[PDB]
């Protein structure tokens, strides 16, 4: 699915006739949504497909709830679409947040003082977010990790039966068995997490040299809080392990060794996710890649 500018303008003007669009342009494009910037004050997201539509819904449902409870700015919901055909939510419109993504490059050009400060600021955020009371959220927001794995294991065998020989397939089973036999990946206290906590979603003020917002809650869910630290650890694309080590100290984490153990798993696991996401997105280059990494 893709949208023209006209199409988009119709969608909004329709449910919101007493709201005129002056400037519209594309702020960016994701795997689930295209993001349009309207009047320079708003980000409107349009889903590119049914699953994206569902994430959008959650992002909306979630931001409403945690609106005005966190240390840093997050987006505010202002405009909502309608369910329709296969899409649960047509589109949505959030307030724009001034800022630049705090890319790892940027991060290391800041003086050590502003670096140590951002560490402390993120820790505070993650800390608050993970404290929010989960008793009100409906069950479907609880991501059960053990189910996800089992579900994945099955999708894989379908998709790989006609790609792999007995002795190759037995290595995947071995791998999944080892994950599922390990209690550490599952025995956590669930809480609300961002679940895509990367640099691309951390906004930064070039004047003040301080973090000035957080932004994509499309994947947010009730899950293992360690996931919000792991997403920052990959060395090439995200911040260091060394930087994330500081966040953890201000967050006063009790089991850092466990978190690293989870990272190593997720990193290996990502191979399999490329295959799954690759087939349904479908990026065939994701699918070819994962198939080669697996063979190890
Ligand atoms: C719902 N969509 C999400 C989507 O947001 C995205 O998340 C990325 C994630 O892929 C990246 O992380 C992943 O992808 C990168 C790859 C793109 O270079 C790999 O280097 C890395 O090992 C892997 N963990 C991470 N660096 C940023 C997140 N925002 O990819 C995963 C996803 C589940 O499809």
């Amino acid at each position: 699915r893709t949208y023209t500018f006209d199409q988009v303008e119709k969608a909004i003007e329709q449910l919101y006739p007493d709201f005129t669009i002056n400037t519209i342009q594309i702020s960016g494009k994701g795997n689930d949504c295209i993001a349009y910037e309207i009047n320079r004050d708003f980000i409107f997201k349009f889903p590119k497909h049914s699953r994206g539509s569902t994430n959008l819904f959650n992002e909306v449902n979630i931001l409403k709830r945690i609106h005005n409870k966190l240390p840093l700015p997050i987006p505010e919901v202002v405009f909502t679409g309608m369910p329709s055909e296969t899409y649960q939510m047509s589109f949505a419109g959030f307030t724009k947040i001034k800022g630049v993504p705090l890319t790892p490059l940027l991060l290391n050009n800041l003086p050590k003082q502003s670096q140590n400060q951002a560490a402390k600021d993120l820790a505070r955020f993650l800390s608050e977010l993970h404290s929010i009371n989960i008793s009100g959220f409906k069950s479907n927001l609880v991501l059960d990790f053990r189910e996800k794995i089992n579900e994945d294991n099955k999708k894989i065998k379908k998709l790989l039966s006609r790609e792999l020989k007995g002795p190759q397939m037995k290595k995947v089973d071995d791998f999944y068995r080892d994950i599922l036999e390990n209690e550490i990946y599952f025995k956590y206290y669930p809480c609300l997490i961002h679940n895509d906590f990367s640099s691309d979603h951390i906004l930064f003020d070039t004047e003040k040299n301080t973090i000035c917002g957080i932004i994509d809650f499309g994947d947010a869910a009730i899950s293992d809080p360690d996931n919000d630290f792991i997403s920052l650890m990959e060395d090439d694309e995200e911040y260091g392990m060394e930087f994330v080590s500081k966040i953890l100290n201000h967050y006063k984490h009790k089991d850092i060794p466990t978190v690293l153990e989870k990272y190593r798993m997720k990193e290996k696991y990502w191979s399999f996710e490329k295959i799954i996401y690759g087939k349904e997105y479908g990026y065939m280059d994701w699918y070819e890649e994962g198939l080669n990494e697996i063979r190890s």
